[PDB]
C-alpha cells in the first residue's frame, strides 16, 4: 500500500562469514539502467538493479519499494558492529549469515549467532549450496521456490531432509528456526533463506526479503532526518594520506573542509577534513551524501576510535559540547565499573566490541574493576594488580582484539597478572574459567590440608623415636585421621610462656599390624608414624612419653571445618576443638 510520506532511505546490510562466492554472485550484472557504485568498504545497489534481480521473484510487480538504494558492507569482520548498539542501526539495519546446507552448522556461525543474538542486530540465515544436492536441475538466477517445484520427489526429500537437519541444529543450539516464507514470528523464530551462489538460485528471494523487513519492521529507524548520521567504521593508514578514517555516512552531507570532531583514545579530536576518498575505477570529491562509505583524509587522527560518531562543528556551534557529546559513549562504556573495586580488567579493539565484553560479562555475573580501549600498556597492567591484594582470582585481563606491550606484559609476567587475549569474547570466558577452575582447585587442596579433626593422645610407648616417629598412644578424646598434624606442649616455669612441638602428620595408623584410617576414643591403643619433610623433632632428647599430644589446631583449622564440614563433625569433637584452641593460644 502507499501512506502518506512513506518512503524512507536506504538501509545498510552486511554479510558475515562461502560469503565472498555469494557477494560476488550478488555483484555480479551484465549491464554497462542497473548501475552498481563501489565504495570505501562498501557496495551501493540503486533500487532499479533490486528491481531488476528481485523481478523472476516479482512477476507481477505487486511488492512495492519505498527505498532508493541497498547498502551493503563488506567488510572481513566485526566493523559493522562498532559502534554502541544503541547506535546500531547506523552501521548496519540487517545482517546475514551464510551456512553450507550440505555440511551442516559450523562453529564460527554459532559465535556470529550468539554475538547478533546479544547485540539484538535482525538477521537472516542464507543456507547456501542447494545446488550440491543429487539431482538438482538449475536455472541460473531463478527464485527458490520456483526451481523446488520443478524437482524430483526425491530430491525435494533430501531437501527436506539437509533442512530438517539444520534447524535441528539450530534447536540444539538454543535457536528457533523456519523457512522464511513458513516463518510465523521474526521477532522468536531465524529466517532461513536457500540460496545457490553458484547458479544464484535463491538470491531474488533473498534481497527482497532484506528490503521488506527492513521496509516492514525498522521504518521507525530509516525515515528520513534532518541531522548529520556518520560513524567511523575503520582506521586505516595510507600511504601518501598517513591514518586515515573509512566512515559510514547514513544521513546528510560531508564537505571537505569541515570541523569534525570525534573520539579518540586520548580524548576528544579536534580537526578538518583535508581529504574526501572514494575507490578508483582515489578519487577526491568536495563532498559527499547519504548513503556513502567514505574514506577521510585528516590530521591527527592516530588514535581515532572505530565505531565513534563522526559530529561537524557548525559555526553556530559550540565545539567543546560536541566534544563531550561525541566523547559521551566512550565515558558511559568508563563508567560500567563495580563500586567494591574488585574485578577483572578489560581491554577492547572498538566501542560496540568493548561494550560486547562488558554486556557478556555482566551477562556472566562477572566483576570487571578496570576498563580500557586499544592496546595493553604497564598502567593497566598495574591497576590490575591491586587485584593481587583485593582479589588474587580476578587479576586477570580480558583483552579482546587487541596488542599488548612487550614491558606490559614483562611486568605481568613477573608480577603474577595473567593476561588473556583473543579475537573471540566466548575464549576470553574459556581461559578465565579454566584460571578460576584452577584457583579452586587450589584453594580445596589447601582446604584438605586444613581439614584438621580433634584429637587428644596420650602415650603409651616409643617405637621409633624420629624419623619417622612412631608412637603407641590411646585416643582419650575426639578421633585421629590419618594426615592429622600432632603437636607437643610444653610449658616453661621461668619464662611462663609456651613451646610448641610440631611432630608432622600421621600417614599411618595401625594396631596389631593392622592398617587403620581413624581411631576414635575408647578404642584400644594404636601404633601411629608421625612424618613431616622438615627435621623431626627426636623424642628422647626433646620429648617425653610422658608429654601428652594434641591436634595441632588452628584458627585457619577450625574455619574450614565449619566452612565445610559442619554437618560431618560431632558436638562433642566441637567442645574438644574449644579446649584445644585454649590449648594452643588460639582467639
Amino acid at each position: 500500500s502507499h501512506m502518506n510520506k512513506d518512503n524512507l532511505r536506504s538501509p545498510i546490510c552486511c554479510i558475515l562469514g562461502g560469503k565472498t562466492k555469494l557477494l560476488d554472485k550478488i555483484r555480479q550484472t551484465n549491464v554497462q539502467a542497473g548501475g552498481i557504485t563501489q565504495q570505501i568498504g562498501a557496495t551501493y545497489f540503486p533500487v532499479e538493479a533490486i528491481k531488476q534481480k528481485t523481478a523472476v521473484v516479482n512477476k507481477d510487480g505487486k511488492f512495492e519499494f519505498k527505498v532508493p538504494g541497498l547498502l551493503i558492507i563488506d567488510t572481513p569482520g566485526h566493523e559493522s558492529f562498532s559502534n554502541l548498539r544503541s547506535r546500531g542501526s547506523s552501521l548496519c539495519n540487517i545482517a546475514i549469515l551464510v551456512v553450507d546446507i550440505m555440511h551442516g552448522l559450523e562453529p564460527q556461525t554459532i559465535e556470529s549467532l550468539r554475538l547478533l543474538r546479544e547485540r539484538k542486530t535482525p538477521f537472516v540465515v542464507a543456507l547456501n549450496k542447494i545446488d550440491r544436492l543429487y539431482g538438482w536441475k538449475k536455472i541460473e538466477n531463478n527464485g527458490f521456490r520456483e526451481s523446488f517445484a520443478l524437482q524430483n520427489k526425491a530430491v525435494q526429500n533430501e531437501f527436506r531432509n539437509r533442512l530438517d537437519q539444520v534447524k535441528l541444529q539450530f534447536a540444539e543450539q538454543g535457536f528457533n528456526s523456519e523457512l522464511f516464507y513458513e516463518n510465523k514470528n521474526f521477532a522468536r523464530y531465524v529466517s532461513l533463506v536457500p540460496t545457490s551462489a553458484h547458479t544464484g538460485e535463491g538470491i531474488p528471494d533473498m534481497l527482497k526479503l532484506i528490503v521488506q523487513l527492513c521496509q516492514e519492521r525498522m521504518a521507525s529507524s530509516l525515515m528520513y532526518l534532518s541531522e548529520l548520521q556518520a560513524t567511523v567504521l575503520e582506521v586505516k593508514a595510507i600511504e601518501g594520506f598517513g591514518v586515515t578514517i573509512d566512515v559510514i555516512l547514513s544521513n546528510g552531507i560531508l564537505r571537505e573542509g569541515d570541523r569534525i570532531v570525534l573520539c579518540g583514545l586520548e580524548g576528544p579530536i579536534k580537526t578538518n577534513i583535508r581529504a574526501l576518498l572514494t575507490p578508483a575505477p582515489y578519487i577526491h570529491h568536495k563532498e559527499v551524501k547519504a548513503a556513502q562509505g567514505v574514506k577521510i583524509s585528516a590530521p591527527g587522527l592516530e588514535g581515532a576510535i572505530a565505531g565513534s560518531r563522526l559530529l561537524v562543528v557548525g559555526p553556530d556551534d559550540d565545539e567543546e559540547e560536541l566534544e563531550e557529546e561525541v566523547e559521551s559513549d566512550l565515558q558511559s562504556l568508563f563508567s560500567r565499573v563495580e563500586k567494591t573495586g574488585k574485578g577483572v580488567s578489560v581491554q577492547a579493539s572498538t566501542l560496540g566490541s568493548l561494550e560486547a565484553l562488558l554486556d557478556f560479562l555482566k551477562d556472566c555475573k562477572i566483576p570487571v574493576a578496570n576498563v580500557g580501549i586499544g592496546p595493553v600498556y604497564k598502567r593497566d597492567v598495574m591497576q590490575c594488580g591491586i587485584m593481587l591484594e583485593k582479589a588474587p582470582d580476578y587479576a586477570v585481563m580480558l583483552c579482546f582484539d587487541v596488542k599488548v606491550d612487550k614491558e606490559a606484559q614483562q611486568y605481568a609476567d613477573e608480577n603474577g597478572i595473567k593476561i588473556f587475549t583473543a579475537d573471540i569474547i566466548y575464549h576470553l570466558f574459556d581461559q578465565f574459567t579454566k584460571h578460576m577452575q584452577e584457583q579452586l582447585e587450589k584453594k580445596k587442596e589447601e582446604s584438605k590440608m586444613l581439614a584438621v579433626f580433634p584429637c587428644v593422645l596420650n602415650p603409651v610407648a616409643v617405637f621409633n623415636k624420629t624419623n619417622p616417629i612412631v608412637v603407641g598412644v590411646d585416643v582419650v578424646d575426639g578421633q585421629l585421621k590419618l594426615n592429622t598434624p600432632i603437636a607437643a606442649v610444653k610449658m616453661n616455669p621461668t619464662t611462663g610462656q609456651k613451646e610448641i612441638i610440631s611432630l608432622g602428620r600421621v600417614t599411618g595408623i595401625e594396631r596389631d599390624h593392622k592398617p587403620l584410617q581413624v581411631c576414635k576414643k575408647g578404642q584400644p591403643a594404636v601404633a601411629i608414624k608421625i612424618e613431616m619433610g622438615g627435621h623431626q623433632p627426636a623424642y628422647g632428647r626433646h620429648l617425653d612419653e610422658k608429654d601428652v599430644l594434641y591436634s595441632h589446631i588452628s584458627r585457619a583449622s577450625i574455619d574450614v571445618l565449619k566452612q565445610f564440614y559442619r554437618d560431618v563433625v560431632t558436638t562433642d569433637e566441637w567442645q574438644l576443638i574449644i579446649k584445644l584452641k585454649s590449648v594452643f593460644d588460639v582467639q
